[PDB]
Order: structure tokens, then C-alpha cells, then sequence
């Protein structure tokens, strides 16, 4: 029984990983999540009553609390997903994205290093530190036939991605300097169940259901690779448990879809699944408003080496996602309510 | 006349830049240095009396103080050389290298943003944020014919290089994101005047003058490009005043020299400049016991800024300096330098 420590385990992706591990594995988990606006205990509820489940409300920047957790749970592995996507003001000190993403990764690295360093030769060679990053570190694509590979130079363009790139550099340097067994995975845009209402996909669905404008910028021609949450979760576990130390692996949905395609799809699916439309709406597609870049990943390394390929298609994943929303209204509503935060 | 704000101005490279500006330009400076072990006010003494000189003992991590400095001095340009080279453990909070190198670059970027955002359009466009980095961000070279170019992919191998790479990222992102006019320079290993005694080149000189062993490790065949501090300073001012927003420029000595070379060169130089050998020392050489190159064509091509000295030329000047400035290095070794003006 593997004990896995997962940071940001109460977030979108992290929660999916947790549900997977408990539902489709015999392993155990320890969730480390400070519970920001982004965290949601309701997404964990499904597997919260499990014996192999443990939760620690800790801040990755709290070295002491961190050491404790490591001491108490003795994880065999760490999967680092905790991160801040908001870029707040700098008027009162360093923003959270700098602290969490860069400072917090450093702290976690040091806390693990300490732990690892005191492990028996046996537990020592087996330990693994898995860092989750983003494909935004690769910057921009300068062609229509180029893809992001694990060897694309870094060229982060936003504070947030610059923040993530830094974390990656740190993770890589600990291994090379101190020998800490680290690995990294970069992924594309994820979508799926338990995705926050204000996000793109979920937003569209919900607005449509509400009979609200479906804002689409530019030509709506921006292309993205969409990776289904569940598929992401599966690949993470794979990389962790079988992935090779010092290696990086990109993880993608194996697709390229334009933004308009995304909205159309949702509309098309809604017509079928949500026949009865909002007041004074002929067709959902009537809501698409034009209030006017390509990003695609090459996940062949992982497929080749680890043999783990996505199980869904844009189409199958989208359908599932739309059904989820219609089925799990209590969730999204609680989140919109804000009442989710105050949950136990 | 431009008012340039230089962070780390009391450091090795920084002090050489300050001296150059005062001595060979008509511009003014505002030095921002917290004065850690690496800082030395004495390296600034020679020009400290100019009315074009200003010093602010401020930590780049202090948002309030930075705000005060920008507001009070109103620089036209920012040259950011402050960094922490020491990597130490830290059981509570981030270590200094993290705090200063990364968090501090962010702090400075935000303080500059706030300031520039309020400048008049004309001043706004003329504003420059020049960031100094290191060629260690590039990582390792795989051949013996390959050089580091501005476009080589980043692959920082150490905590420090990692911290520098991170800083580079933030600088680039600020431009792309907020429009802050930033530019970057990466350089190789510097040597020259006012270099700390504990350092390699300076160490070699002093140990030799003191009849101590000149430890040549390996076969002493590690290759490195050496850049003369003064040449570095002139290039930085050039980039900063005539460089292109959003570009990156590598700065090198235009050489490749093996460790033994260095050492031998020093000995050979002392034998001529320091004829008066130590006690029981016939020849300096007998003291001796037992790939990183940069491509700086861009800057030379576009900016036209090329190194003025040769390894030879440079080293000669370096030794002479050491011979001529015992007060300095001694006060460093003393520790008395930390209590200067
Ligand atoms: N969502 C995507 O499309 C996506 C794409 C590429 C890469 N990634 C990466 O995957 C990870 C998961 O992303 P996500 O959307 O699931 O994030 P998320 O925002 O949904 O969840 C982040 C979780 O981390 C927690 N957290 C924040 N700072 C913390 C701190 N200091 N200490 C402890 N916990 C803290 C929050 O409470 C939250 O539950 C992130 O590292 C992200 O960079 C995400
Ligand atoms: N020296 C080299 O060979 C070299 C090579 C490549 C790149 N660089 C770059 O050149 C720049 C200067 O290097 P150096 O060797 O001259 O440095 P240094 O170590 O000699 O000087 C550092 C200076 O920064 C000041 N400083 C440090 N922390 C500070 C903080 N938080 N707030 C304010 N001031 C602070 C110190 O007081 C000191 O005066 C750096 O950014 C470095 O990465 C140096």
C-alpha cells in the first residue's frame, strides 16, 4: 500500500486524481490543501469516507506543518499540484501566486529532501517527487504545424506561467544537485466534472442553460488541445508509479479544437440533452455573441514510453461533461452560492 | 542627463558600472544596495563625491522603501544587478537566494511598473528596465565546438542558476503582459579590479604573493570564457542606453581559456611585476600542484559593443591593480570593510 501525498488535492485536477486512486486503486492518500477559493471539499466527498483517505489542511509554504505531515504520514511519494492561478495586487507584499508557486515549491522540495534524506536505502530509491506543471511554459507556437514537445525551449509569457516555469527549474535542479528523485509532467487545458463555474467550458454550459449570451472573442479561431480531467488523472498516476526519474512527459488530449467548435458543440449537445430551452430562446446557438493563437501538445513520448494514452475524445469527453453538469446541479450551485467554502 | 537606478551597485560588477558612469559619462546614478557581505562601499569611494552620485541602503525586497526611492529620485532607467550568490539551507522561510533573486526581482518589477505607469507618455516610452542575468541559465554544452547563444534553451542545473532563470522569466513576462520596457543581458565569468579576495583569480594572485600552493585541479583543462569587468560595464551601459526593448544580449570576453592558462599567466605576470619573490620561492610556477563558452556576436553586430581587452591585456591590468591596492583587499580579508562609510 502506497501512501501518496498530494498537494492541491482539493482542487479541480487534484480532486480527480484523488477520486481515481481511491476508486480504481488499492493505494492510500494524504491530501495537503490549504483550502483557497479554489479548493472544494465537496469534490472529495465521494471518497472522503475511505480508510485510505486522509486530509491535512496545510499551507505548502509552512515548513513546520509540512515537516509534521511528512513525519506523521510517511508518504512513499509526493504529487505536487498545488498552485495559484490568480494574479493579485502587489500593494501589500508579494502576491500569492509568487508565494505559492515559487516559494511553496521550494519549501516542499526542502521538506521532502529532509524526509527523504533520512529514509532507509530501500525507501530511498523508491521515493518519488512528481511535479505538475503547464504547457504555458513553452510559450507560443510559430507555425500551424508545430507542437509543444518536452524539448521545446521555455518562453513563459505571463506572470503566472513565469511562476510555473520557475517551479519547474527548481524541481529539476534539486535532483541534479541533491539527487532528490524528481519528475515533471506538463499538460494542456483540462475540462470535465467538478470544474469551477466561472471557467470557459462550464461557463458556456451554464450560461446557455440560463439563456445568456455566449461570448466568443475574435474569430473564435483560437485553437487548443483539450484534455479530459479523468484522463489526466490516469496519466499522472501512471507517471508517478512507473515514470522514470529525471524525465519530463507532456500529457495532452490528442486534439486540436477551435474555440467556436467548443461553443457549437456545447450548444449542439444542449439541444439534445436540454430540449426545453430558456424563455424566448429558439436555439441555443442563437446565444453565441462575437465580442471579437494556437496551442497544441505532442504527447507521443508518454504514449511510447509509458504506453498511457487518453481514453476519451473531445466528443466523448464533452458529452460526459455536459451530462455531468445537468446531473450535478447541487455542486455548481453551491459554488456559485459561495456556500461551498463553509463546508465540512 | 539620465538618472540611472542601479541595484547591487556596491557589488563587484555593479561598482565597476557606477564608476564608469560617473567617470566617463555625464549621467547620474542612484545606487540601491542593502550591503550584504558582498557589498563594499570602498569600491564606490573613488566616485562617491560626485553630485551625480546617490546611495540608498535599501533591500529590493522592501516594497515600501522601493516605492519611496522611485518616487524620490525619479530614475529614467533601471539596471538590476542585485543578486545573492550564496545558497544556504533555511528551516523557516525561503533562503536569501530565493528571496532576493526571485522575490526581489518581482518586487522591483512591480515597483518600477507602478512608477512607469504614472509617467508622462514621453517619459514612459523612454523608460528602460535592464536586467542582468548569467550564462549558467543555458546549462551544459554538449560538444567542444558549440557556444551559448541568446537562443539556447534554458536548462539551469543549480539552485542559484535556477533562481536566476526564474528572474529572467519574470522580466520577459512583464513586458509581454504589462508592456514594461524590459531587456536582458547574460554574461560569462568576470574578473578584474575590486574582485573579492576569496575569488579564483584574485585568490591565485594573493596566494602566490604569499608563497602558498597554487592548486591546479584535474589537469586544469576546464575551459571558460573570461570577461573583464570594465569591458562588461561599458557593454551594460551601451545595452541600456541604446539596446532594443525586449531583446536579449549575450556578453563575453571573446575567449576560451583553460584553468592552467589562467594560473600560469598569473605566475608569469607576477614574475615580472613582482620580481621580489616570497621567502624560499624561486619561481611562481613551482607553486602549482595537481566547457563553457559564449557567443556574443549579436551585441557586436547590432549594438557594435565589443570587448576592449584581451585575456592577456585584462589579466595584466588585474594583477597591477592588486599590487597597487593592498589597502582594499586587506580590508576585505580584515572584515573592516563592513564598517566603512
Ligand atoms: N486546470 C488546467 O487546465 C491545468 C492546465 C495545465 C497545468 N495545470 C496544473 O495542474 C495543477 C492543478 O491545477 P488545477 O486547476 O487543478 O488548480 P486548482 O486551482 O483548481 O486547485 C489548486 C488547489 O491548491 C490549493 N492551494 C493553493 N495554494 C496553496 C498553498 N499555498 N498550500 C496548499 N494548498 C494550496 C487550493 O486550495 C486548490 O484546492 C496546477 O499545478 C496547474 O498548474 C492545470
Ligand atoms: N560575477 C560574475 O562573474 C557574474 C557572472 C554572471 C552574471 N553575474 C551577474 O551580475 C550581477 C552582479 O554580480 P556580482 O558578482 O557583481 O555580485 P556581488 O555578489 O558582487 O554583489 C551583489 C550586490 O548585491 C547587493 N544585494 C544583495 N542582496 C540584495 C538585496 N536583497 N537587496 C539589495 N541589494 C542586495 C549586495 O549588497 C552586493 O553589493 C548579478 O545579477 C549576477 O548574477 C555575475
Amino acid at each position: 500500500m502506497r501512501k501518496i501525498l498530494i498537494t492541491g488535492g482539493a482542487g479541480f485536477i487534484g480532486s480527480a486524481l484523488v477520486r481515481y486512486i481511491i476508486n480504481e486503486t488499492s493505494d492510500a492518500v494524504v491530501v495537503v490543501d490549504k483550502l483557497t477559493y479554489a479548493g472544494n471539499l465537496m469534490s472529495l466527498a465521494p471518497v472522503a469516507q475511505s480508510e485510505r483517505f486522509a486530509f491535512e489542511k496545510v499551507d505548502i509554504c509552512d515548513r513546520a506543518e509540512l515537516a509534521r505531515v511528512f513525519t506523521e504520514h510517511q508518504p512513499d511519494c509526493v504529487m505536487h499540484l498545488a498552485a495559484e492561478s490568480h494574479v493579485d495586487r502587489s500593494i501589500d507584499g508579494p502576491a500569492a501566486f509568487i508565494e505559492t508557486n515559487i516559494v511553496g515549491t521550494y519549501t516542499l522540495l526542502e521538506a521532502a529532501r529532509a524526509y527523504w534524506n533520512a529514509l532507509t536505502e530501500d525507501k530511498k530509491s523508491a521515493f518519488r517527487f512528481h511535479h505538475i506543471s503547464t504547457d504555458e511554459v513553452y510559450g507560443d507556437l510559430h507555425s500551424t504545424d508545430d507542437f509543444f514537445t518536452e524539448t521545446t525551449p521555455y518562453a513563459p509569457s505571463s506572470p503566472y506561467s513565469a511562476s510555473k516555469a520557475s517551479s519547474d527549474h527548481l524541481v529539476r535542479a534539486w535532483l541534479r544537485t541533491y539527487g532528490l528523485p524528481t519528475l515533471i509532467t506538463n499538460c494542456s487545458n483540462n475540462y470535465g466534472p467538478y470544474h469551477f463555474p466561472e471557467k470557459l467550458i462550464p461557463l458556456m454550459i451554464l450560461n446557455a442553460l440560463a439563456g445568456k449570451s455566449l461570448p466568443v472573442y475574435g474569430n473564435g479561431q483560437q485553437i487548443r488541445d483539450w484534455l479530459y480531467v479523468e484522463d489526466h488523472a490516469r496519466a499522472l498516476y501512471c507517471v508517478a508509479t512507473t515514470g522514470k526519474v529525471g524525465e519530463t512527459y507532456n500529457i495532452g488530449g490528442h486534439n486540436e479544437r477551435k474555440n467556436l467548435d467548443v461553443v457549437e458543440t456545447i450548444c449542439e449537445l444542449l439541444e439534445e440533452l436540454a430540449p426545453n430551452k430558456p424563455h424566448g430562446v429558439a436555439h441555443y446557438r442563437d446565444l453565441i455573441t462575437f465580442v471579437a493563437l494556437r496551442y497544441a501538445i505532442d504527447a507521443s513520448k508518454i504514449a511510447r514510453e509509458l504506453g498511457c494514452v487518453p481514453q476519451e475524445t473531445f466528443e466523448s469527453g464533452m458529452r460526459k461533461t455536459v451530462q455531468w453538469y445537468l446531473a450535478n446541479e447541487s455542486w455548481w450551485k453551491q459554488v456559485q452560492d459561495g456556500s461551498y467554502q463553509g463546508e465540512r
